[PDB]
């Protein structure tokens, strides 16, 4: 294959030597390169792809969306993975399952780039379902889980913390939990939220609520 | 609206308010006292619900 | 990669520097620029993205859709958040993730 493409390669070279000299030197063979614009065609399609390429590939390095081991993703196209490598052509990203993915750089001219790998807090939400016969304990419930998330030393208490009666469900009162934690590392932050999971289930167990399984009313006959 | 197993009422309202915090405690108060005044008045909300021929 | 950058930008001046020298200065060289249009090519696709993103941001400053921490959304497409920076090229959103979205500035063009 490589020897092949160096004669092809070098057949390319001959042809546009034939086509610079003029009748000094044979024929120039113009009209035939420019008999229905196969030559132009071929060398405007291709110089627009290696073009946009290229600058695409400088503009990423000018704005500098993200940078190399940065977890990135798309909301318009799925690109999500760890950057691996910016070339001058082609961007390589590592995916969550050890795969290569190869993003041409034009992909990334118009659309909106995340950048999880810069995010400064990593966000705990669930949602607490109680039975409704449990509805006169739901404002002690809610005060308990408010005062342990407040006093809990992984929760950032600069960030947003909101513990309200939020919905009524189908067959539960479901309650909102919405803060963030301290650290961005994936472990630490999974185990943090462990213990507030646990915490919370302790809460619920000890105020005398229960959570809800998903109920329905028979009727027989 | 009539609905498959139960029979609905709609509410819709404004809060003076635009915080997240305080929007979200006024909202929790107003379904409290709506479950005390649903409670109160001898009606009570409806589960899903499903009638069975046995056989 | 900064010095590469440096150094590739010097060739491309050393490039424009003589294409507009003429004769008098070795030779234009301007038919092999012009061979099949690639420089024509290159400059007008580059060109006409810095523009439309420049545009773009100026026509956001005089509309003032949105400042500097505003949280907007979009029913075309996603880019709710709370804006953090608007920049002449790239406008920068804080989702409530906590995490920097980067919306370049034409896509607020038609939505
Ligand atoms: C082994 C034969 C190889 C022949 C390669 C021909 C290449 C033609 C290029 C035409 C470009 C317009
Ligand atoms: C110097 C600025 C370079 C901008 C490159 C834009 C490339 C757009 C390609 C779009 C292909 C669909
Ligand atoms: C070839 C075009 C080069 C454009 C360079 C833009 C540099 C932007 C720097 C922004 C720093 C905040
Ligand atoms: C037709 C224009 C081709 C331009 C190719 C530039 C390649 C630059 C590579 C820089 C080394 C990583
Ligand atoms: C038609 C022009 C082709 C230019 C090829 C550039 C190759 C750059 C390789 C950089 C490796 C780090
Ligand atoms: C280290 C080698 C760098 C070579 C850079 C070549 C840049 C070519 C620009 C062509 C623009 C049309
Ligand atoms: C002074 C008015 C500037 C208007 C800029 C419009 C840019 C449109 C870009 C559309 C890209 C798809
Ligand atoms: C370059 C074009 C400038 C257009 C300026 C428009 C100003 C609109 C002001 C509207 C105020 C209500
Ligand atoms: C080819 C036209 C380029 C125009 C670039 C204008 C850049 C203005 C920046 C203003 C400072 C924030
Ligand atoms: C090709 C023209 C490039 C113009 C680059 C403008 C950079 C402006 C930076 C403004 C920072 C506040």
């Amino acid at each position: 294959s490589a020897r092949i493409m160096s004669r092809i390669i070098k057949i390319t070279i001959i042809v546009v030597l034939v086509l610079l000299y003029g009748e000094h030197f044979g024929m120039s063979l113009s009209g035939l390169l420019t008999f229905g614009g196969i030559g132009g065609l071929a060398v405007g399609m291709a110089g627009k792809d290696i073009l946009s390429n290229f600058f695409s590939g400088i503009m990423l390095y000018f704005d500098r969306p993200f940078s190399i081991g940065d977890w990135i993703r798309s909301p318009d196209r799925n690109i999500e993975g760890t950057v691996a490598e910016i070339g001058w052509r082609i961007t390589k990203i590592t995916t969550f399952d050890n795969r290569p993915l190869y993003v041409p750089n034009s992909l990334f001219s118009s659309i909106s780039v995340e950048n999880p790998g810069r995010m400064t807090n990593r966000r705990i939400t669930t949602t607490i379902g109680l039975r409704y016969e449990d509805a006169a304990k739901v404002g002690v419930i809610v005060e308990a889980v408010r005062e342990m998330l407040k006093n809990h030393p992984a929760i950032d208490q600069r960030q947003t913390l909101l513990v309200y009666f939020n919905q009524f469900a189908d067959s539960s009162l479901n309650i909102m939990v919405y803060c963030f934690t301290k650290t961005t590392v994936w472990a630490e932050w999974l185990a943090a939220q462990q213990d507030v999971y646990l915490k919370i289930i302790d809460i619920v167990q000890s105020h005398g609520a229960d959570f809800a399984f998903p109920s329905q009313t028979l009727y027989m006959d």
